[PDB]
């Protein structure tokens, strides 16, 4: 599967901060073209890592608390999270190979 979860403000702690492995948080909304453009690539990353990466989609229209907590200033914003801590963030769309390399770089 693509290891992609719809996460809410109420489930973020369990689903992301208390996740095992590496989490790729995807802050998105239906009005965001670039977000939709990178969606297939994100799912492909989830498939390719075979459960070692969880893609946690956070719709920012429905879930205002989490993007506020993480100082999301525009979308797309992606975050790599492990052990409840942010490793890095990216703003804006990127090609699949660059997204994959970024995930790999977390080790």
């Amino acid at each position: 599967s693509e290891h992609t979860l719809a996460v809410s403000d109420s489930s973020f702690d369990q689903d992301v901060l208390k996740a095992s492995g590496l989490v790729l948080v995807d802050f998105w909304a239906e009005w965001c073209g670039p977000c939709k453009m990178i969606g297939p690539a994100l799912g492909e990353i989830g498939k390719e890592f075979a459960g070692k990466v969880t893609v946690a989609k956070v719709n920012i229209d429905d879930n205002p608390e989490t993007p506020n907590a993480y100082q999301v200033r525009s979308i797309p914003t992606l975050m790599l999270v492990r052990d409840g801590k942010v490793i890095d963030k990216k703003v804006g769309a990127l090609p699949k190979s660059q997204l994959k390399a970024w995930v790999e770089s977390a080790q």
